[PDB]
């Protein structure tokens, strides 16, 4: 059994908890339970491999920003979540991406860009800008909805495959 330390990051209210709870409970929360820090240990089969996922569901509220350095040190890969239809000029994705690079003193930390809430009205330009951002950064982009489950397994499993690749290199 192979272990993977995944961390879900992003601004408050973007859907980190809803994505995690879709994966582990097969349920859409349809409720905002603002996070401090929750940690899950889950045995999941990915590509036929039995995986132990240690998933840290982190706080996006700015009042909890001091907790970031600790979870960035321990995390092996990061889901960087934003609301596709409210990308805020990528400001939060850029800050989390830089903080991860600085804390881990590494330019190639496993990372997936997750554009969540794609069930809500979304402009073509915002979907295309997200795809071009991910291409510029050399990381995958996955469009998700915690409401419909679109993309949820793809986001988490893509991050696990990137950690596999990083380890094999
Ligand atoms: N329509 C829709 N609502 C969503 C989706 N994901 C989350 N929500 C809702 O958005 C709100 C915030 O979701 P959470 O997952 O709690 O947000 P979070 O990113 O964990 O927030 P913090 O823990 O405070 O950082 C809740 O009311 C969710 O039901 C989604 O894909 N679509
Ligand atoms: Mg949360």
């Amino acid at each position: 059994m192979t272990e993977y330390k995944l961390v879900v990051v992003g601004a408050g209210g973007v859907g980190k908890s809803a994505l995690t709870i879709q994966l582990i409970q097969n349920h859409f929360v349809d409720e905002y339970d603002p996070t401090i820090e929750d940690s899950y240990r889950k045995q999941v089969v990915i590509d036929g491999e039995t995986c132990l996922l240690d998933i840290l569901d982190t706080a996006g509220r700015e009042e909890y920003s001091a907790m970031r350095d600790q979870y960035m040190r321990t995390g092996e890969g990061f889901l960087c979540v934003f609301a596709i239809n409210n990308s805020k000029d990528f400001a939060d994705i850029n800050l989390y991406r830089e903080q991860i690079k600085r804390v881990k003193d590494s330019d190639d930390v496993p990372m997936v860009l997750v554009g969540n809430k794609c069930d809500l009205p979304t402009r073509t330009v915002d979907t295309k800008q997200a795809h071009e951002l991910a291409k510029s950064y050399g990381i995958p982009f996955i469009e998700t909805s915690a409401k419909t489950r679109q993309g949820v397994e793809d986001a988490f499993y893509t991050l696990v495959r990137e950690i596999r690749q990083y380890r094999m290199k």
